[PDB]
C-alpha cells in the first residue's frame, strides 16, 4: 500500500553491532536503516524519475512522444554534432598528469556500478538485438542519423540494452523504475574486495593463512604480483589477441580491464594490500588470517578516500570545493549515504579526459620500446601487453609524465571513445562511449538540465541568448538549441559538462554542485571513515595523514623517481625527486601492546 520497501531480493542483514569492520555488502553501515550505502540496492533520487510514461519508458522510446513539445535528439546525432572532433592538437591538459584522468576512474568504480539488464542467457534477443535492430523490452538500440559515416560499414544501429532495476526485471516494478547500484556507496575499496561474498571470497589467498589477496601463479613482473585471471569463457581480453590469449583480470569490480591503465591502477592497489599484510604479520605475528587481511583492507580504503578527498576532489572543485565539501566534522547518521542516480552521469565528466594515446616509458623517461605509444582503442580489453610487454612500470611512468586531455567546448570526446570503443561480445572497436552516455541518461529517467540547475540554485535557460550566456559559447548553445529545441531537453551529461570549468577545478557550477554534494554526503554517512573517531587511534591518524600516490608506486612498482604531487602535469626530470625523499606510511601504531 505504502511501499515501505521493493526489496524482495537480497534480504539477508545480520548486523553485528560491535564489528570493527565494514561488510563486503555495505550492509550495517548505518544503524537506524542497516541497507543504506550497500551493494544491490536502488540508486538514490534526488528528484523524481521523469519517463516517458512517467514510470518506465525512457524518453526517445516512441517516435511520436515529445518531451515538452519537441522529439528528442537522437544520441548519435548528438554526440555527432556536438561531441565529437577531428584534431587531438592542442587538446592536452598542461596543469594535469593522466593520472588525474585514472584515479577518476578508479573512485568512479568504487561507487557506482549499474550493470545491463542480464535477461539474454539461452536467449537470442541479445543478438536480436545486436543485428536486427529492433526496439525490444530491455533492447533499446542507438539508432545511427541519416549522414553518419557508420550507416555505410557498420549496419543501421549500435546495440545497446537498458539498466538493471530492482523487484527483478519481468513484471511492472512497483511505482517508477529506479536502477540497482551493483557496488557499495562508500569510498571502501570495494573496486579491490568485491561488494558480494562469493567475489570478496574468490579473491583471497585462503590456502596460505597470512591474508593474503589471491595473485597470479602464471606470470610475474620482475618479483612483483599480478591480479589474477578471470577464466570465464568467453573473455574479451582474449577476444582482441587471438593468438596471446592472455584472459582479463580477476578484481572486486568487473570493469577492471577495460582499459590497460585501470587495470595498471588495480595492479597497484592489490600490491599495496599484500604488501600492508605482509608487514602486519611482521609486528603481529599472532594475528589471524583474516584480521591480516581485514586490517589490511581498512588502511587501504583509507588510503583510498585521503588521496580522493585530499589530492583529487579539490583539483576537481576548485573554488567550489569548499561550498559543497566543507572540512571534516565527523559521522551525521542522518546523512543518506547512497549514491545517486545522477552522480553516475555527473561523474561521466572523466569521458572528455581520456586522450587518445597511452605511452611506455623506460627509466630515462624516454619512449619505452619502438612502439612506445599505442593508441587507446587498441588497449580495451588488452591485458597482453602488460604480460607479454613490460610490465606495469612502464605503464605507470606514462602515467605521471603524460598529460589527461582537457576538456574543450569544441573539443569533447576522443574519436578513440566517441567511434571506437569496445564492448564485450559485440566483436568491433566501433562503438561510440559519448552515444551511449546520452542514451543511459533517458534510460534512467533523468530529468533534464533546468531541472538539475533549478536543483543547484543555478538560472535556467530558456532562450537560446540565455543559454549562450550560461555556455560562454554562442555556437555550442546554437548547435544545442538547433538539436533540443529547448534547454529544459538538453540531457544532464551533455548539459553539464558543456559548462565552462570554474576557477581552478575542471567541471562547471552545474557538476561542481552535482558532484560536491554526492561525495560531502558519502563522508559525512560513512560510519567508518578514516578521521571519523573512533574508526582510527590518533597515532594511526598521524601515520596515515602521510599516505601519498608517490609512495604507493614507490612501495609497489621498481620506479625510484616520482613528483611529490602525482596529479599536477610533472616533466622528467625537473618535477621528479627519488622515492628516498617521500613519506612512508609508517605501520609502527598498528603493532597491538598485549602484555
Ligand atoms: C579509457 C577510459 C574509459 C573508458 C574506456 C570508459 C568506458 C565506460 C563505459 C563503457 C561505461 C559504460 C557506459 C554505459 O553502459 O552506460 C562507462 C561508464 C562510466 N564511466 Fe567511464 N570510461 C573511461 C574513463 C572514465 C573516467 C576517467 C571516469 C571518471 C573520471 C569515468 C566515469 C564513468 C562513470 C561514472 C560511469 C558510470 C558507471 C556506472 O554507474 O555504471 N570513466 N565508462
Ligand atoms: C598479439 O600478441 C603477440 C604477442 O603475444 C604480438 O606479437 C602480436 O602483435 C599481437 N597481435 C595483435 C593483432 O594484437
Ligand atoms: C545531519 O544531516 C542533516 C540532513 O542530512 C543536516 O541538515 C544536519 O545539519 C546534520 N546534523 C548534524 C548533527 O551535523
Ligand atoms: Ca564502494
Amino acid at each position: 500500500s505504502w511501499e515501505v520497501g521493493c526489496g524482495a531480493p537480497v534480504p539477508l542483514v545480520k548486523c553485528d553491532e560491535n564489528s570493527p569492520y565494514r561488510t563486503i555488502t555495505g550492509d550495517c553501515n548505518n544503524r537506524r536503516s542497516p541497507a543504506l550505502g550497500a551493494a544491490n540496492r536502488a540508486l538514490a533520487r534526488w528528484l523524481p524519475a521523469e519517463y516517458e510514461d512517467g514510470l518506465a519508458v525512457p524518453f526517445g522510446w516512441t517516435q511520436r512522444k515529445t518531451r515538452n513539445g519537441f522529439r528528442v535528439p537522437l544520441a548519435r546525432e548528438v554526440s555527432n554534432k556536438i561531441v565529437g572532433y577531428l584534431d587531438e592538437e592542442g587538446v592536452l591538459d598542461q596543469n594535469r598528469s593522466l593520472l588525474f584522468m585514472q584515479w577518476g576512474q578508479i573512485v568512479d568504480h568504487d561507487l557506482d556500478f549499474a550493470p545491463e539488464t542480464e535477461l539474454g542467457s539461452s536467449e537470442h534477443s541479445k543478438v536480436q538485438c545486436e543485428e536486427y535492430c529492433i526496439q525490444g523490452d530491455n533492447c533499446f538500440p542507438i539508432m545511427f542519423p541519416k549522414n553518419d559515416p557508420k550507416l555505410k560499414t557498420q549496419g543501421k544501429c549500435m546495440p545497446f540494452f537498458r539498466a538493471g532495476f530492482v523487484c527483478p526485471t519481468p513484471p511492472y516494478q512497483s511505482l517508477a523504475r529506479d536502477q540497482i547500484n551493483s557496488v557499495t556507496s562508500f569510498l571502501d575499496a570495494s573496486l579491490v574486495y568485491g561488494s558480494e561474498p562469493s567475489l570478496a571470497s574468490r579473491l583471497r589467498n585462503l590456502s596460505s593463512p597470512l591474508g593474503l589477496m589471491a595473485v597470479n601463479q602464471e606470470a610475474w613482473d620482475h618479483g612483483l604480483a599480478y591480479p589474477p585471471f578471470n577464466n570465464m569463457k568467453p573473455s574479451p581480453c582474449e577476444f582482441i589477441n587471438t593468438t596471446a590469449r592472455v584472459p582479463c583480470f580477476q578484481a572486486g569490480d568487473s570493469r577492471a580491464s577495460e582499459q590497460i591503465l585501470l587495470a595498471t591502477v588495480h595492479t597497484l592497489l592489490l600490491r599495496e594490500h599484500n604488501r600492508l599484510a605482509r608487514e602486519l604479520k611482521r609486528l603481529n605475528p599472532h594475528w589471524d588470517g583474516e584480521k591480516l587481511y581485514q586490517e589490511a583492507r581498512k588502511i587501504l580504503g583509507a588510503f583510498i578516500q585521503i588521496i580522493t578527498f585530499r589530492d583529487y576532489l579539490p583539483i576537481v572543485l576548485g573554488s567550489e570545493m569548499q561550498k559543497w565539501i566543507p572540512r571534516y566534522q565527523g559521522y551525521n547518521n542522518s546523512v543518506d549515504p547512497r549514491i545517486s542516480n545522477v552522480f553516475t552521469f555527473a561523474f561521466r565528466f572523466g569521458h572528455m579526459e581520456v586522450p587518445s594515446t597511452v605511452s611506455r616509458l623506460d627509466e630515462n623517461y624516454q619512449p619505452r620500446g619502438p612502439e612506445a605509444e599505442l593508441p587507446l582503442h587498441t588497449l580495451f580489453f588488452n591485458t597482453w601487453r602488460i604480460i607479454k610487454d613490460g610490465g606495469i612500470d612502464p605503464l605507470v611512468r606514462g602515467l605521471l609524465a603524460k598529460k589527461s586531455k582537457l576538456m574543450n567546448q569544441n573539443k569533447m570526446v576522443t574519436s578513440e571513445l566517441r567511434n571506437k570503443l569496445f564492448q564485450p561480445t559485440h566483436k568491433i572497436h566501433g562503438f561510440d562511449l559519448a552515444a551511449i552516455n546520452l542514451q543511459r541518461c533517458r534510460d534512467h529517467g533523468m530529468p533534464g538540465y533546468n531541472s538539475w540547475r533549478g536543483f543547484c540554485g543555478l538560472s535556467q535557460p530558456k532562450t537560446l541568448k540565455g543559454l549562450q550566456a550560461v555556455l560562454k559559447n554562442k555556437i555550442l548553445a546554437k548547435k544545442l538549441l538547433d538539436l533540443y529545441k529547448t534547454p529544459d531537453n538538453i540531457d544532464i551529461w551533455i548539459g553539464g559538462n558543456a559548462e565552462p570549468m570554474v576557477e581552478r577545478g575542471r567541471v562547471g557550477p552545474l557538476l561542481a554542485c552535482l558532484l560536491g554534494r554526492q561525495f560531502q554526503q558519502i563522508r559525512d554517512g560513512d560510519r567508518f571513515w578514516w578521521e571519523n573517531p573512533g574508526v582510527f587511534t590518533e597515532k594511526q591518524r598521524d601515520s596515515l595523514q602521510k599516505v601519498s600516490f608517490s609512495r604507493l608506486i614507490c612501495d609497489n612498482t621498481h620506479i625510484t623517481k616520482v613528483p611529490l604531487h602525482a596529479f599536477q602535469a610533472n616533466n622528467y626530470p625537473h618535477d621528479f625527486v627519488d622515492c628516498s625523499a617521500i613519506d612512508k606510511l609508517d605501520l609502527s601504531p598498528w603493532a597491538s601492546r598485549e602484555n
